[PDB]
């Protein structure tokens, strides 16, 4: 009597068998790249200070180990701590849709679940989970979350995207617990039935920073509920569909989920990874493109006070969300502004994050150059970006001298993040995952993280907590 | 900067001094019969097996002792646990309004902060909370549920009541636990812009058991969001007034809050109590009057088989409520309908849970005396009804026998349970406590709680954890 919406999350989660090498090898680095920000994130007081357990001192036999500390949880306290951590500092993976969002979020209840699960096997003598069945997991969470934020958009109703992650969670963790068919139906249930967060926190004037913790506490809840239907609490088989009490009518106003296709592996395929400038995503290939013209202007003794007229053929979602001509003296300002994000590659050939102030953003051309950006809309490049077999990011810069002699109009377009440019954009995630690494474990401890961490086939065959026990302080 | 609507909760909290006999005086019957509550749900599998820990073995230091059971558990659990047992059997107090509710569910999240506060205090030599201190947290969370609910209906909206128990928990917590104004307005925009669950659970056909444990699973949330504020965790000034990310705009249909008069302790004072007839508070009246008429026939010899006209003179409320009329199959159909909780009493002279199943509905004398019963409204009663200064919920039944003789008219407007029967409702209530004491604890414990628990000038002066060390197993 489940609403569909409920019963094809749950047949897929129990019964999908993943068959995609690129969907596993994507999964692999998007749990690197993901522990690797939740180390960074280990640097800032205004997330360690939400950290550890609610009450200081409490023991939890076989608790979650949370990594880069010294907190062993219990599973929805640990869940809240990882979620917490990895989209602290918004670095990790990305997924822009109908409804954007960071399915890496999902891994806070997958591995604090799977941590649990296994520290209580081992305890029993019994056989843990290994680091495969969290990839698996992941990559089923991004699907339900991937998927039904392809065509649904709830940022139009108000309500936060995070409300995905805790379905997908609830989702994954629930068959993760082994619970039956109709327990799991229950816990997915509960999940649309429970109360669904406001995105006030992510608007102004209210932006604060429970923009970085939603998720974690959504991925946490998930954790909670399944835990619940784990003991046998009952369901809500039209939490959904219900005339006037169903989610669709109280908080989806009277409409319902659309779907481009059922659950696959699609989404952990295509996942945008943040490795990369300081930029925008929409105006990642337009950097990239205006560093090969700060280096060809090299190459042609061309200064960048030579042009006199930039125009920028992007895309449809671009000019929408970044662009604003006349001066701006803030980050939102120029972290958002395509032709700023442009005009120091031009000037400086470089655009390090150290230049969405006001330091720097002295020049002229700060405020002059900007002005010699046109950024107008192509029909060509729109298309690709909503094609689900590309989802380009693409951009054309062109660049207009005095000298009566334009340059060829670069064309970048997927960014390096793009999963069409793994073969640029993996070297850097490693780099960016060794960093992070470096920020919280001795030499020593980095190399074993490092090379257990890269080797696929070895990381699938470890216990889930025999992996995180290499995160250990 | 903060919304006139958050600001006036916070002050109320934090200054606000109670000056009323009254409100204290209910408050400590309102301690007993809420904790009575909920050692009745204990002997109930369906609600034990939600208690407890979140993994067995945990040890928290200083841990709250749920009453009634073993368990030594986090503010934030034990506050789940508390709230969820206390409303389990829904025999909690009842505060009619534009949103119905019951206020004393908050008292979750007030003993377990209270408790673990008092349990740490000791362990470091400082001071421990009294209970005269939860008493007055009852009152102002009480105050602040029950004052908004007067004109405001989030049933209308698609959200659960429980909502209101989150806010006025977070409020009255977060101010229990030291906190400065700042901090307390940060939870209370925190409690705001969460997720509001839904009360899909509390209508057919998905009614579950989430109808038992939303409140407690409420001010567990309060509790978890004070706990977050007191970190140093920022707020949200115009949770409820932002453009289109505040409340208002989202889940309040753009409308704004409406209150008929201040924050006082009017709530505390005004409660409804169940501890009477297993009836409907919309005929607790007609009951009462029924079993006045019962008797009443005896003395002048006459049966239930002698009557042949019933006519009830009620208020609006009770009939779109509980004027049922035809058929009466699973028992929950007869717990509302008043033709039915009237006709027990004529005939049998008595009113028991047992009376509403089939075993006892087969007697055809009680269908048969249905049809001869009716009622009308009277508006003057609606008035009562709707009267801040009464709150009454009138009825008056006729009796007219074929004998050619008709009774006086028997009328009753103020339920027993009402704020104006105290006199009659106070021995009442304790006889219910006493007997919920007995459902958990031996001879001497239910002696050595009853008679602390009666002292007031005893109870008061009490630190919180010797207290409920009491109740413990």
């Amino acid at each position: 009597e489940f609403d569909r919406e409920i019963v094809d999350i749950v047949d897929y989660v129990m019964n999908y068998e993943i068959s995609s090498k690129v969907a596993y090898d994507t999964a692999h680095y998007c749990l690197l790249d993901t522990l690797g920000c939740g180390l960074e994130a280990l640097e800032y007081p205004a997330c360690k200070k939400l950290l550890g357990p609610i009450v200081p001192g409490t023991v939890v036999p076989n608790g979650v180990r949370v990594p880069g500390t010294q907190f062993q949880l219990d599973p929805v306290q640990a869940a809240f701590n990882i979620g917490a951590m990895i989209r602290w500092l918004d670095f990790n993976d990305t997924w822009l849709a109908a409804e954007w969002g960071h399915p890496s979020d999902n891994l806070g209840g997958i591995l604090a679940t799977a941590d649990w699960l296994s520290r209580n096997a081992v305890a029993s003598g019994k056989a843990p989970l290994t680091m495969k069945q969290v990839l698996t997991a992941m990559i089923k969470a991004h699907e339900i979350q991937g998927c039904i934020a392809l065509e649904n958009s709830f940022n139009r109703v108000g309500l936060d995207h995070v409300l995905l992650v805790k379905v997908a969670s609830t989702a994954v963790v629930a068959e993760m617990l082994g619970l039956t068919r109709e327990e799991i139906l229950n816990a997915v249930s509960l999940a649309w039935v429970d109360g669904q967060s406001l995105r006030t926190y992510r608007h102004a004037p209210n932006t604060g920073t429970r923009k970085s913790w939603a998720a974690g506490d959504a991925t946490s809840r998930a954790v909670r509920l399944a835990l619940m239907a784990k003991t046998g609490e009952m369901g809500y088989p039209s939490a959904l569909t219900a005339p006037v009490w169903g989610f669709y009518d109280v908080s989806f106003k009277g409409e319902s989920f659309r779907f481009q296709r059922p659950y696959g592996s699609y989404v952990m395929e295509n996942v945008l990874f943040k490795i990369s400038f300081p930029a925008e995503f929409h105006s990642q290939t337009a950097v990239e493109a205006a560093m090969t013209l700060y280096e060809q202007m090299q190459a042609a003794g061309k200064t960048a006070a030579d042009i006199e007229k930039v125009t920028i053929r992007t895309h449809e979602a671009c000019i929408r969300i970044i662009d604003k001509k006349g001066p701006l003296n803030n980050p939102a300002d120029r972290d958002h502004c395509i032709q700023y994000m442009v005009a120091i590659p031009l000037l400086f050939g470089r655009l390090t994050a150290a230049d969405y102030e006001d330091n720097v953003a002295q020049d002229k051309r700060i405020d002059a150059l900007r002005e010699k950006i046109n950024c107008f809309e192509d029909p060509a490049f729109t298309a690709d970006y909503h094609d689900p077999e590309k989802r380009a990011i693409a951009n054309a810069i062109t660049l207009e001298f005095t000298d009566g002699t334009r340059f060829e109009e670069v064309v970048v377009e997927y960014p390096i993040g793009h999963a069409r440019r793994r073969q640029d954009g993996i070297p850097k995630l490693v780099d960016k995952f060794k960093i992070n690494l470096a920020r919280q474990f001795p030499t020593r401890q980095q190399q074993r993280i490092l090379e257990v961490s890269l080797d696929r086939a070895r990381l699938e065959q470890m216990p889930v907590n025999e992996y995180l026990d290499l995160y250990v302080i």
